[PDB]
């Protein structure tokens, strides 16, 4: 069947694309996704997300062993279902540092400066909260504060003040580089609010687009230099005008090196024809690590068994109390070496803590790395469509990574230290040993590592004569026409939020890249 666009991926980028796509009823759009509908509870209700983890919403990845981790392999979840990884993520609107531009632009021109990107990410947002929030009040993207933070978090916010964070009046993604505050969430009255509840549900009446689900592809198809379909198991899609692949930072890379399109000596050790050399794919992967910093709690955790009659009446009834936590309700911003400028460390408060020794009954500070110096990359294992590549994030290659995430526990710990949190905790909860001296949290850094789900750049954009670039600025794959990617993957560099926000915003882009506006 042959439409004018086919867009691989309902994903965070993926189903903004389709919608904005078909907003021209002349033109046709198909958006194929290996995954079934987002029906189950577990993708409503914000504090299950985690119980997604190996389902079949789960494409259930883990990387190769990692020498920076001692040779520990990392799991890998990513969304398999209408909204992608926005159907099983933890709801958090972080959307990043302005700054974070400035390697995209030097990438990619003034197409991608902070001041091109605002509207477009300014425009996916509606903020429902209280007047002075940096957030758009207008887009398909509502974004809402917690409606029943747990009272630990307030605690934590007056600890991180205490250790000379200030609370952000805006929020994250404001002016301020360091900070502390509640975490904005992709929540409408209490639920999950994906890309699919905001961009493809309100599309779904159109005639001219086709959502068909339950269809892995397995590569595009190229003649005579130009994208003309994609093939899935049993049938090819074909596209008048051009392929999109929105499958993101794992299957966006895979498929392009599935159709041949990338290095084409690896290529040719895995099996598959090389067809355009295009040596950045798969390359400059970066993602997000963090360490558990766990504590024990003298106070009652509600957290830790939220699934009850008793909260599950009182969300019934009125979407508040635990079940509509997404667990992270805050976070925290600052730099390792105390300086202004912007931050390369993020904190974030989880009210639990994942330790069987105390039932879940700990507080958590989550030390992320915000701009780490490590590298990695995805390979193919073989030919085969159907198999998982080699993911290989090099994790704590860079010392200094390890060494800023050092820096990061010893600032973690001197919250917990703080009058304000304090009181709440007693010891460590296994298996965080609680505190050790410098060279054994070295160690320790490298045995509890591990992602923080926010992987990018495996398609990185660039100009023309930058031989690592995957696409160029109009997100266009360099050497083949009617081909583009859009999604998490063309990020340059890693940013200083978490990256459905990104996404979201390519696919914004993306769309008026490829039809725009008047
Ligand atoms: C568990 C988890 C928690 C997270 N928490 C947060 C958070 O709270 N906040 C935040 O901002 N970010 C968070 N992230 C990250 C964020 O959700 C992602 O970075 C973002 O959604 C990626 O958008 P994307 O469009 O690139 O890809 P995705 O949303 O992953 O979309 C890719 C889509 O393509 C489909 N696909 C892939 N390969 C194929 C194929 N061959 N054929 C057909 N379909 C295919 C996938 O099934 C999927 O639906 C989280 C991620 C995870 C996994």
């Amino acid at each position: 069947t042959a439409f004018d666009y086919v867009i691989v991926g309902a994903g965070s980028a993926g189903c903004v694309l389709a919608a904005r796509l078909s907003e021209d009823p002349e033109v046709r759009v198909a958006l194929v996704e290996a995954g079934g509908a987002d029906t189950d509870r577990a993708v409503r209700i914000p504090a299950a997300a985690a119980h997604l983890f190996g389902t079949g919403y789960d494409w259930g990845y883990s990387t190769v062993p990692q020498a920076g981790l001692g040779g520990r392999e990392v799991y890998w979840p990513r969304g398999r279902t209408l909204g992608g990884s926005s159907s099983v993520n933890f709801l958090m609107w972080v959307p990043g540092h302005a700054e974070d531009y400035e390697p995209w632009a030097r990438a990619a021109g003034d197409l991608w400066s902070w001041d091109a990107v605002r509207p477009f990410l300014r425009g996916a947002e509606h903020w429902t909260g209280g007047p002075g929030a940096v957030y758009g009040t207008e887009g398909p993207l509502w974004i809402s504060p917690p409606r029943s933070p747990d009272p630990t978090t307030a605690r934590f916010l007056q600890a991180c003040g205490e250790a000379g964070l200030k609370e952000m009046t805006g929020g994250p993604g404001g002016p301020e580089h360091s900070g502390c505050a509640l975490t904005p969430l992709n929540e409408r009255n209490g639920a999950r609010w994906s890309a699919a509840d905001g961009y493809l549900r309100p599309a779904m009446d159109r005639g001219n687009l086709e959502v068909i689900t339950g269809e892995q592809v397995h590569r595009v198809l190229l003649e005579d230099g130009r994208a003309t379909g994609v093939e899935l198991a049993g049938r090819t899609l074909t596209a008048r005008r051009e392929v999109v692949l929105s499958a993101g930072t794992v299957g966006s890379a895979q498929l392009l090196m599935l159709s041949g399109i990338g290095d084409g000596p690896q290529l040719r050790a895995a099996g598959v024809e090389p067809r355009v050399q295009l040596p950045g794919v798969g390359r400059n992967l970066q993602d997000h690590v963090a360490v558990d910093v766990m504590m024990r709690a003298t106070v009652a955790v509600p957290l830790a068994d939220p699934d009850t009659p008793a909260n599950r009446e009182l969300y019934e009834r009125e979407r508040r109390g635990p079940l509509s936590s997404n667990i992270a309700e805050a976070v925290a911003f600052l730099r390792a070496d105390g300086g202004t400028g912007a931050p390369d460390l993020e904190l974030i408060w989880a009210p639990v803590a994942d330790s069987e020794a105390v039932g879940g009954q700990g507080l958590t500070i989550a030390v992320v790395l915000l701009q780490p110096d490590s590298r990695g990359g995805i390979t193919l294992a073989g030919a085969d469509p159907s198999a998982a590549p080699l993911i290989d994030p090099g994790y704590l290659g860079a010392e200094s990574d390890v060494r800023t995430l050092a820096a990061g526990v010893r600032f973690a710990e001197r919250l917990f230290a703080a009058e304000a949190l304090r009181g709440l905790v007693d010891g460590p909860a296994a298996p965080w040993p609680g505190p050790v001296g410098d060279d054994a949290l070295e160690r320790l850094v490298r045995e509890r590592a591990s992602t923080l789900f926010h992987p990018v750049g495996t398609c990185r954009m660039g100009r023309a004569g930058d031989e690592q670039a995957v696409v160029d600025p109009w997100l266009r794959v360099h050497g083949v026409e009617g081909l583009r990617v859009a999604d998490a993957s063309v990020i340059p560099r890693v940013p200083r939020g978490h990256t459905h926000a990104h996404a979201v915003m390519i696919g914004e882009r993306a769309a008026e890249l490829i039809r725009p506006a008047g």
